[PDB]
């Protein structure tokens, strides 16, 4: 399924090239531009542990998730990953714990040393 496909064909978008964040473009977005650090970004997402458990989505309550990019407002993988996305793009990310919740986890939902999977849709971004 979707996580396995990321392993096989995802691009390693980390600076250290440690496969900590792997990305596939599932739906191409519009234009050329991708958000800059400091931009306000609007997304929909679905997340889970890579094994399929602990599913959560912003579409549950059909309300976009908004954050400023590169301002420590989300896990590192999202600051890295969303920065690469075009408006209208849907991406899949597979994330090792070093780029997510690490050894601490986010208990009880997210265990220590958890690998995560996300589907993210970049709806819009603004200066
Ligand atoms: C700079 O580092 C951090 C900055 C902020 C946080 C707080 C958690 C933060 O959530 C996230 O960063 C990620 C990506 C954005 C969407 C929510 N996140 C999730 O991991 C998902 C997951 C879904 C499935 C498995 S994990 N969390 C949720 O969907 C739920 C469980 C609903 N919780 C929240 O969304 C809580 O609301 C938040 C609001 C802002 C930032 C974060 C969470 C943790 C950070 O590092 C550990």
């Amino acid at each position: 399924g979707a996580p396995a496909t990321v392993t096989e064909q995802g691009e390693d978008i980390t600076s250290k090239k440690d496969r900590g964040v792997l990305k596939i473009v599932k739906r191409v977005g519009n234009g050329e531009e991708t958000p800059m650090i400091g931009d306000k970004v609007y997304v929909h997402y679905k997340g889970k542990l890579s094994n399929g458990k602990k599913f959560d989505s912003s579409h549950d309550r059909n309300e976009p998730f908004v954050f400023s990019l590169g301002k420590g407002q989300v896990i590192k993988a999202w600051d890295i990953g969303v920065a690469t996305m075009k408006k209208g793009e849907i991406a899949h990310l597979l994330i090792k714990p070093e780029y997510a919740y690490g050894s601490a986890g986010s208990l009880p939902k997210i265990p220590s040393n958890a690998t995560l999977f996300f589907e993210i849709e970049l709806l819009d971004f603004k200066g």
